[PDB]
Protein backbone atom coordinates (compact mmCIF):
# COMPACT_ATOMS: atom_id res chain seq x y z
CA UNK A 1 0.00 0.00 0.00
CA UNK A 2 2.82 2.24 0.40
CA UNK A 3 4.90 0.85 -2.29
CA UNK A 4 2.33 1.49 -5.39
CA UNK A 5 3.69 3.96 -3.38
CA UNK A 6 6.97 2.69 -2.44
CA UNK A 7 7.47 0.64 -5.78
CA UNK A 8 5.41 1.59 -8.14
CA UNK A 9 5.14 4.86 -6.59
CA UNK A 10 1.81 7.09 -7.13
C1 LIG B 1 0.45 -2.31 -0.58
O1 LIG B 1 -0.63 -2.36 -1.13
C2 LIG B 1 1.52 -3.38 -0.84
C3 LIG B 1 1.15 -4.20 -2.09
C4 LIG B 1 2.15 -3.90 -3.22
C5 LIG B 1 1.99 -4.92 -4.34
C6 LIG B 1 2.76 -6.20 -4.01
C7 LIG B 1 2.17 -7.37 -4.81
C8 LIG B 1 3.22 -8.46 -4.98
C9 LIG B 1 3.33 -9.28 -3.69
C10 LIG B 1 4.30 -10.44 -3.90
C11 LIG B 1 5.75 -9.96 -3.71
C12 LIG B 1 6.40 -10.74 -2.56
C13 LIG B 1 5.57 -10.57 -1.28
C14 LIG B 1 6.42 -9.87 -0.22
Amino acid sequence: GKVLSKIFGN
